[PDB]
RNA sequence: GGGCGUUAAGUUGCAGGGUAUAGACCCGAAACCCGGUGAUCUAGCCAUGGGCAGGUUGAAGGUUGGGUAACACUAACUGGAGGACCGAACCGACUAAUGUCGAAAAAUUAGCGGAUGACUUGUGGCUGGGGGUGAAAGGCCAAUCAAACCGGGAGAUAGCUGGUUCUCCCCGAAAGCUAUUUAGGUAGCGCCUCGUGAAUUCAUCUCCGGGGGUAGAGCACUGUUUCGGCAAGGGGGUCAUCCCGACUUACCAACCCGAUGCAAACUGCGAAUACCGGAGAAUGUUAUCACGGGAGACACACGGCGGGUGCUAACGUCCGUCGUGAAGAGGGAAACAACCCAGACCGCCAGCUAAGGUCCCAAAGUCAUGGUUAAGUGGGAAACGAUGUGGGAAGGCCCAGACAGCCAGGAUGUUGGCUUAGAAGCAGCCAUCAUUUAAAGAAAGCGUAAUAGCUCACUGGUCGAGUCGGCCUGCGCGGAAGA
RNA sequence: ACACAGGUGGUCAGGUAGAGAAUACCAAGGCGCUUGAGAGAACUCGGGUGAAGGAACUAGGCAAAAUGGUGCCGUAACUUC
RNA sequence: GUUUAUUAAAAACACAGCACUGUGCAAACACGAAAGUGGACGUAUACGGUGUGACGCCUGCCCGGUGCCGGGAGGUUAAU
RNA sequence: AAUUCCUUGUCGGGUAAGUUCCGACCUGCACGAAUGGCGUAAUGAUGGCCAGGCUGUCUCCACCCGAGACUCAGUGAAAUUGAACUCGCUGUGAAGAUGCAGUGUACCCGCGGCAAGACGGAAAGACCCCGUGAACCUUUACUAUAGCUUGACACUGAACA
RNA sequence: UCCUCCUAAAGAGUAACGGAGGAGCACGAAGGUUGGCUAAUCCUGGUCGGACAUCAGGAGGUUAGUGCAAUGGCAUAAGCCAGCUUGACUGCGAGCGUGACGGCGCGAGCAGGUGCGAAAGCAGGUCAUAGUGAUCCGGUGGUUCUGAAUGGAAGGGCCAUCGCUCAACGGAUAAAAGGUACUCCGGGGAUAACAGGCUGAUACCGCCCAAGAGUUCAUAUCGACGGCGGUGUUUGGCACCUCGAUGUCGGCUCAUCACAUCCUGGGGCUGAAGUAGGUCCCAAGGGUAUGGCUGUUCGCCAUUUAAAGUGGUACGCGAGCUGGGUUUAGAACGUCGUGAGACAGUUCGGUCCCUAUCUGCCGUGGGCGCUGGAGAACUGAGGGGGGCUGCUCCUAGUACGAGAGGACCGGAGUGGACGCAUCACUGGUGUUCGGGUUGUCAUGCCAAUGGCACUGCCCGGUAGCUAAAUGCGGAAGAGAUAAG
RNA sequence: CGACGACGUUGAUAGGCCGGGUGUGUAAGCGCAGCGAUGCGUUGAGCUAACCGGUACUAAUGAACCGUGAGGCUUAACCU
RNA sequence: UGCCUGGCGGCCGUAGCGCGGUGGUCCCACCUGACCCCAUGCCGAACUCAGAAGUGAAACGCCGUAGCGCCGAUGGUAGUGUGGGGUCUCCCCAUGCGAGAGUAGGGAACUGCCAGGCAU
RNA sequence: GGCCGCAAGGUUAAAACUCAAAUGAAUUGACGGGGGCCCGCACAAGCGGUGGAGCAUGUGGUUUAAUUCGAUGCAACGCGA
RNA sequence: CUUACCACUUUGUGAUUCAUGACUGGGGUGAAGUCGUAACAAGGUAACCGUAGGGGAACCUGCGGUUGGAUCACCUCCU
RNA sequence: GCCCGGAUAGCUCAGUCGGUAGAGCAGGGGAUUGAAAAUCCCCGUGUCCUCGGUUCGAUUCCGAGUCCGGGCACCA
RNA sequence: AUGUUC
C-alpha cells in the first residue's frame, strides 16, 4: 500500500475478494477460495494527480475500461501468500505505470563541425574563384 | 572391614494360577517358496485351406505417329499398378442415446473406420510364470495379471480390527515416570488384588525443631524507565591558523542527588500453604512397610486453583494439585458424562433433610415485613450517551426575595490610535469599563467589513419559595442486525 | 448358468427396380419373437411435425436437422506434379 | 496401419528413410546347467542392438563428468 | 508455443463484446537441433478457432404416433432390514435429532407421483496417516549372484634360442 | 546425549516444535601442601607515554577473578604469587543421596606406602555441576587360576588396559537409498482434504474520541492517531463426528430464509434552487438481464433495466441431470531427478449406479366419526394464492432558475415481465379425414384399389390440446402501526 | 384406479342413421377429342375422424343388495 | 573491690561508619639499627632479629555526638489456607495466617575467661 | 512477377527516391610501412648533460583586485623584457 | 394467355488492380555520435571476379581465375 | 516468513581461521607523438557495510538492518 | 616481425 516517499496507496480503495483457484489441488482447490481477486479503482481513488491521468491513459491488461486495477493472484496456495503477492503485483505495476521516460534533449551540431562546414565552404569557394572565365581589359 | 551364607524341611503325587516351546483364545490378510494344470479366449509364430458384392481412378510398361545424329521428348490407342477411392459381406469400436438387480459380467439402435491387404478367418501345432507373447498398454496368458490357475509348506505372519458363551459374593485401579527404530506395542516402577511377616507402623489434629525464596513487596544489586537539579565531557560557529569561546558552553550529557514506575531468567526483604522430622490425645476393619502369586494400565476429558503456548481464542494444547466422569447410579442445572447436592445391598402406598425450589404445566408460600425496577429489565453482550428513578454526604444561590418566565434598558470616545482600504457589542497579535448609575464589555452567536441592526452579559420591576450544578451511588434505557 | 436381443467355419443362393450379395416389395420356404386384456395421466424410451428466430443452449453445434444419384459444364490457393 | 478385450484409439507404438555400433561366420546375439537350435541352409549391398522417424533446408560448440574404445610406461593388486 | 508462472503480456485481425483462435514483437520463469530444429502438399472417427447452410440445441416449448408407466387376471423376484405405536420447530447432546427438553400441529388407512431427509442402499475409504505389513520398479543404497573377464593349477607335450 | 538458568506453583520432581545459553575438552601445573598477598575502576602528578603501556599516592569496594556457558559460591578465600612434591595413590569403606533398572554421586574412618608442614593437620585431582559409551568381538601386558589322557602349551578366566560423532548418543546389523497416479493388505476419524462443530486472530458491518479537509464550519460528506463491539459470509486456528465412505467446483432445474436494501414504498439532514444527487432512519410485499471469452464461481467487456442486492441453507440442491475442471490408469511439453518417477505447471482422452419402506410434499380416494338415517345449500375457524413496474400525455413550460433546464401532488393511456382462464381470431399439431406421388406385391386381367416401404415421401386439414393467439389480475378502500 | 358429472325406456347416455357443417378438393363409371400421355362433360362431384341439429335402430334390462322401524341420559322455557 | 590496657571467645551492623575531643606510669603503637636468625620475584616497605632514645602524630583504644548507616513497633494494606458467592482474563463474603515498604520511635552496644598495670 | 534449380541461386528485369555529379586517359606536385643513388652530430663511435635534488628564470594551471598584454610545435616557454 | 431473346438485379468461385495493415528486410538522405581500418602506395596479408564457410561490422579464409599489381642475379663470371 | 552462500581501496575481486591488508583494473603525473590512442616509467588509495554482543583486540566468532541470487512455502 | 585514427 506504499509506493514512494510521498505517494502512498491509502488502502481505502483496495477491494480484495477471495475466489476459488484455477488448477490442480484435488478436493482442496475446489473448496478453498484462495485466489485473491484484487480490485482497485483509479479515478475516484485518492492517489495524487499525475497518477490518475497516467494510469487511465496507459493500456495494461490489469486496468479495466472503468479504470480499475484488476489482479487475479493464484500463483501460490494460502491466502496470506496470495494477498502479499497481489499487493506486490499492484505495487510493481503502479510503480511501472507511474515512472516516466526522461525527456530526450535534442542536441545541436558541434562547433567543430560548424567550423569544418565553414572551412569546406571557403575551400570550394577559393577554388571556384580562380575557376571559370577570366576577365580582361585588353584585346 | 565389607559381599555372599550361617537359624526354617524338603520331596513326591493330585488340583489350580503363571511362564516357556509347541499354531496355543478363535476368525481374518496382502504376499513368499515349492511341485504340478493351462495358449479349446487371447499375443506372436508355423503349416494348410477358405473370404473379400458392386462401382471409380486410372501408373509403369506396350504399340502406333511425330520429334530427334541417336536419344530425349510428345500425342493418340492400349494396359491395369496401388498397404489408391466410394461401398456391402467381413473385421473393428469413434460419437450419442439406452441399458446399469440389463435381453447381455459389456452388449442393442442410429450413425463410424478399413474394406486386395502391415487384411480377415477356419483346422491343427508351438511358446508358460519371474516365464511366454507384446506395431509396448504393463497390455494379454481360459470373464482372474506390476508376476496366471490348482495343490502343498500353511493353521505363514499380523505389535491390527471383530468375538469370546451360566450365576452370586468381596476388593477394585491406571491412562503417569523411565526406556525403547518408540509412540495405538512392550518392560521396570508408581496404582489394583490374594496371601505371608514386621513394628504406635501410617493417617488425622495440636505443639515443638526446621530449610526455603513462590504470592506479596522493593529497586541495596542485573537490566529497565520518566522527570527535575547536578552536570563537567560530546556539540554547530560566531572554537577564528600554535595557543582557543563566558558563551553554544540552550542540545546531548555519565555519575551523583531527589523523587516515578517495571521484570520468569533482579533480590538489600518475605509470607500463607505445602514438605521433612520430634512428641502427644482421639479415631480409623493395620489403612504403613517388606516379600511372594495374578493382573490390568502406560490413548485420558472436564471443572476449580497456579502457569507455559495461543490472541489473557477455543469443548485448543502442554504441566502441577485437587474432584468428578472413566469405573457412580439418584436429585438439581428445561434436555445436558466432567457443574451443585449426594456414593444406590434388597423390600415398604412411612418420616426428616441436601442442592434446587413453592401461581399453573409440576410436589411445596399468590408467605410476612421494608425497599428498588416500569425495561418483560428479570429472561445475552462493551466503549460511550442520557434532566429515567431510589439513597447519601457536601457545596453554591436564596423572604436583604432565590432559579425560570414578562413588556424592558444594556451603552459616546469601543472604524479603539489597532494586516488598520474591517477584522466595528461579537475573522486582527495589542488589550483598551477609561467617566455614568443598580447595571452594563473598548463583549459572545448572527448581516459578522460593520456602521444598518438582532439579541445578547448585567441591573431593575412583578411573581413569589425553593433552586443550581458536582460527586458517590442501587436498579433501569439507548448502543443491541441473520438467515 | 436360462427356451438369454450375444458368438459360431463352409455350400445354395429366385422375381421387380437397382451397378449390386446395399436397399424396398415379393416367390420356394419359414415365422408372428410364450403372459395377455383394458385405459389412453404424469414421467421415461424410440419416433413425426412446428409458427417467428437460427447456436442466442452449450464445456463444445453433442445431438438433431441438413447435404446426399447419374450424366454434362466448371473447379482456387497450395504441391512432393 | 497397431494399441490399453471390459471407460484413454491419440500428439502414443509401429512404419519406409537416416545414423551410430557390434558381428569375418563354430559369426555377433538368444533359448539352453549341456547337447543343440534360432541367427541361417543367411556371409558385411548380411545379420543384431540402439536412437530418430517420410520429403526439403539442416544438424552448431564442449571429452571437463559417466560409459565405450586404444595404450602400456609406471604405480597399486588376487590365487599361487 | 502441447513448453510462458507475471499472463487475459503488447500490438494487429476476427466479435457489438474473444482468458480460446490467427499474425507478429521476445522480457525463452524453464524451446533449440536425431531423446532431433524448422517447414511441409496429402492423409486424420486427431486437437483449437471461424463462416455459409441446416435445423426444437435454445426464448419456448406444443401436439401427435407407438413401448412401458396406470387398472384387471396369471406367474412373481432384489438390494436392505436391531425393534417401531417411524411429525414440524427452537435448543441440548460424541458438537447437522422421528426418538431428549420445551412447544405446535396431525382422525385410521391406501393409490399415483417427486426425491429434501432417514449422515439412504452398494464397496471393513482406492485420498491421508500408521504397520518396524506386502508387492513390483529404479539406482553410483547394502549384501550377494548369473553371466562376461584376468591369472595360477590340471587335461598339457617335445626340441631349440 | 550431557551441563546451567527460567517456566516450576518457597522440600524433591514436573511437559510442550516454551524462553535463554553451552559441552563432546583442558592441565604434571591450571593438582597437593606450606607460606604469603588482595582486586576492577575512577582521580592527581610523572620521558617518550597518549583515551588506554609500566610509575607514585587518594577514593572505591569485590561493582574484579575463578581455563571454558549459566547458576550457586568463594576474603579463612575456591582469586593471585612463591618453595617442596606427585594423595591426578593401592586395598577397603560405617552411612547416605539419586535412579524402574543398567548406573551415578558424597563419604568419616581403617591397612599399606608417600608428599607438604615445625607441628596440629591437609592431600585417593582441580570451587561444583558439562567434557561422554552397555554388552559382544577381539588386542597388549601381568597372573596364587583353569588347562579335556599325563607334562607342557593353544585357548579360557581374574587384574590392568586398548579399539565403537555405535552423536537416531539404553547403543536393533559388522554391512543399507528411492518411486509407485499400476498398486495391494491390515487399521484409524487415535490423524489430514470437503462439510458440520468450538473460537473470531483474519474478513465484513456498526459504534466511540475525534486533529483536519470541507471559500470560514468536526460532523452535508469523509475522517488521521487511537478505542469498543456485533455477524459467523472468507482465510484461518483446533481435530470433537464421519476414514466397515457425509460425493466434492461450476452449470442446469427448483427454490427458501434473513436484512447489514439494488429498485419500487415512507421519512430526516443536506454544502437539498429545479431535475438530479449525497448520507442516514423505516421497510422483505413483490422484482432483481441477455450475451462474448474462460470449465469457471469471480472478472473484463457490449448492450439493457426501474434494479441487475448482499448473504445462509453440506460456500443448498448429482438416490434431480450434466462432467468441462479437479483427481486415477494412456500420452506429451517445460522443469527437477543419474533413474523409477514427480510438479496448486501446462496439454490431448477418459464407465456418474439405485425398482422409494419410513419422514416430507404434491394430488387423490377407502374406513369410521360428528349420535335416528338421508339429500342439498351454506356460515367460516383456519390456510393458501396474488401484491412488480416503465414510458408517453394532461396537469405545465407551471413551481423553481439567469438560462440551459425543469417539478412535487394528482389524473389518463399504452406497454415489459409474471399469473389465471379460454380456443372466437392467428397459428401449431392433428399417424383417426381428403388428395398427389416413387418402388413393389396382390385382388385373374385393363381400369380401380389395398398391403409395405419412418404415416413410404409429401400437400392440405375437422374436433381436441395448445401459445406465439387473445381476455382478465396487481387494486381502490378501511383499520392498527414503522420511521417521522 | 378410486372419485366427480350425466342418463338407464316416464330414455337422446353412448353408438349408429338422417340432415347440416368442415375438409379435401371435380371421385368411379360412362361419353367425347387426342395415336397416345392426358384433357374435357357428369362435376364443386366424392369422401368426410372426434363438430352441430335431430332421429329409439342397438345397447343403457324387471329386479336383487345395503340402509330399517320415531332416535340415549341429566338438567333447564312452557300446556301438562 | 573500682579504672585502664592486652590476649582469646560470645553476638555479628542497637553492635558499624562520619564529626569532635582523650591516652603514654604499664600495655600497645610507631620508632633505632640491621651488623646477626632471617627478607625483598628490587627495597628492614613487608617479614625477622637485636633494642630502647622519642612520640601519643597516625594506628589503636576511650568518651560524646544520630549527620549517616542499622534496628523498628501498634494499626492499616498486599498476599493466602479452607468453605461459599459474584458483575468470574479478576474480585467479594466467613474464618484462619499475616506480610514488604513506610510511621511514631529506638539506637553512639552488651558480654565471658585469663594476664598486667593503676586506684583500693 | 515469370521460366529454370532439389538447394545455394541463376536468368528475364523494373520503379519510388535522392546527387550534380560518377567516371576514362593524361600532366605537375605531395606521399609510400616502394625502389636507386646522395647528404647533414641523422645514426653509429665517443665525451658530457637534461628527467632525479636545491635554486634562478619562463610558461600551463589555480588564486586574487589585478595577478597587464602578446609568442603558444619543430619555428613559445632565461621569448618581446 | 404463353414460348426464345435480353437489360436491371442476386448468387458462388476466381482473375487483375487500387488503397490499406501490426511487425519486418533492405535502400536513400541527414549525420553532431559509437566501434573498428577494409580500400587508395607493396594501404602495410596485393587487389579484384566467382563460389562456399565464418564473423559485429567493414570483411576473413578456402578453391579456381585476372593484372586493371612496385623493385625482383644481395655468399657467382669471365662459358 | 525465514534459511544457503555474501557485504573488502575509486572499481572487479581476492584473502583467512582473532594480531592482513594482497591482486588486478582504473586514476593521476610524466615518457613518446604533430596530436589522440596503443604502449614505457613513477605514484598512492580503504579500516575490510550502519551495526549490536565477545576479546587486551573484530572482517575473520553469534544476533537487527542493505537483501545478492535465490531455496522452500507441497498432499488431498 | 604486427602496430590504428585526425
Ligand atoms: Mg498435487
Ligand atoms: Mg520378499
Ligand atoms: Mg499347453
Ligand atoms: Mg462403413
Ligand atoms: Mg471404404
Ligand atoms: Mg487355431
Ligand atoms: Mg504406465
Ligand atoms: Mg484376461
Ligand atoms: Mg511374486
Ligand atoms: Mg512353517
Ligand atoms: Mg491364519
Ligand atoms: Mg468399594
Ligand atoms: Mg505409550
Ligand atoms: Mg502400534
Ligand atoms: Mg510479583
Ligand atoms: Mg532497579
Ligand atoms: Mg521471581
Ligand atoms: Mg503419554
Ligand atoms: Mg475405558
Ligand atoms: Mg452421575
Ligand atoms: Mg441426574
Ligand atoms: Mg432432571
Ligand atoms: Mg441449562
Ligand atoms: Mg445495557
Ligand atoms: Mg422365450
Ligand atoms: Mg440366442
Ligand atoms: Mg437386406
Ligand atoms: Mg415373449
Ligand atoms: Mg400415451
Ligand atoms: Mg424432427
Ligand atoms: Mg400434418
Ligand atoms: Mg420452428
Ligand atoms: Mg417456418
Ligand atoms: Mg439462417
Ligand atoms: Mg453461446
Ligand atoms: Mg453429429
Ligand atoms: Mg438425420
Ligand atoms: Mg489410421
Ligand atoms: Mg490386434
Ligand atoms: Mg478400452
Ligand atoms: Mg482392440
Ligand atoms: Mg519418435
Ligand atoms: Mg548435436
Ligand atoms: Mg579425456
Ligand atoms: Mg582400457
Ligand atoms: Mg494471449
Ligand atoms: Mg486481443
Ligand atoms: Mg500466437
Ligand atoms: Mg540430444
Ligand atoms: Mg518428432
Ligand atoms: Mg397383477
Ligand atoms: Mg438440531
Ligand atoms: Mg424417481
Ligand atoms: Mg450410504
Ligand atoms: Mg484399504
Ligand atoms: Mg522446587
Ligand atoms: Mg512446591
Ligand atoms: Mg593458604
Ligand atoms: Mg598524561
Ligand atoms: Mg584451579
Ligand atoms: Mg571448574
Ligand atoms: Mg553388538
Ligand atoms: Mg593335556
Ligand atoms: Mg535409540
Ligand atoms: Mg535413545
Ligand atoms: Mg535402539
Ligand atoms: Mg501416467
Ligand atoms: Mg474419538
Ligand atoms: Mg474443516
Ligand atoms: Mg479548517
Ligand atoms: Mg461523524
Ligand atoms: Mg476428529
Ligand atoms: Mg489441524
Ligand atoms: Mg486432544
Ligand atoms: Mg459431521
Ligand atoms: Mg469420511
Ligand atoms: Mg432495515
Ligand atoms: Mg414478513
Ligand atoms: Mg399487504
Ligand atoms: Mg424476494
Ligand atoms: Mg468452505
Ligand atoms: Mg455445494
Ligand atoms: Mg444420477
Ligand atoms: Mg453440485
Ligand atoms: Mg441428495
Ligand atoms: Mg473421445
Ligand atoms: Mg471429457
Ligand atoms: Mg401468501
Ligand atoms: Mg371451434
Ligand atoms: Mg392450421
Ligand atoms: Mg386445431
Ligand atoms: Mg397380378
Ligand atoms: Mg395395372
Ligand atoms: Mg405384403
Ligand atoms: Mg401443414
Ligand atoms: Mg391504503
Ligand atoms: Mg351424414
Ligand atoms: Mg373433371
Ligand atoms: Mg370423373
Ligand atoms: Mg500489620
Ligand atoms: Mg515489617
Ligand atoms: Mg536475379
Ligand atoms: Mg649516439
Ligand atoms: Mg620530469
Ligand atoms: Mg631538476
Ligand atoms: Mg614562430
Ligand atoms: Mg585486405
Ligand atoms: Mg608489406
Ligand atoms: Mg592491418
Ligand atoms: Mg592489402
Ligand atoms: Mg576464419
Ligand atoms: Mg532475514
Ligand atoms: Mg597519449
Ligand atoms: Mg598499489
Ligand atoms: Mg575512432
Ligand atoms: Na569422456
Amino acid at each position: 500500500i506504499v509506493i514512494s516517499r510521498h505517494v502512498a496507496i491509502p488502502d481505502g480503495e483496495l477491494e480484495i475478494t477471495a475466489i476459488r483457484a484455477q488448477g490442480a489441488g484435488g478436493q482442496h482447490v475446489n473448496k478453498t477460495s484462495t485466489a485473491i481477486h484484487l480490485r482497485f479503482d483509479i479515478r475516484a481513488s485518492s492517489l495524487p494527480e499525475y497518477y490518475k491521468e497516467r494510469l487511465l491513459a496507459a493500456s495494461h491488461h490489469l486496468i479495466s475500461s472503468d479504470g480499475v486495477i484488476v489482479i487475479k493472484a493464484q500463483e501460490y496456495r494460502s491466502q496470506e501468500l496470495n494477498r502479499e503477492a497481489a499487493l506486490a503485483r499492484l505495487v510493481a505495476m503502479i510503480k511501472e505505470l507511474t515512472t516516466e521516460k526522461k525527456a530526450r534533449r535534442p542536441t545541436r551540431p558541434t562547433r567543430a563541425s560548424k567550423e569544418r562546414r565553414l572551412a569546406s565552404k571557403a575551400q570550394k569557394s577559393s577554388v571556384k574563384a580562380m575557376r571559370g572565365k577570366v576577365r580582361s581589359g585588353r584585346e
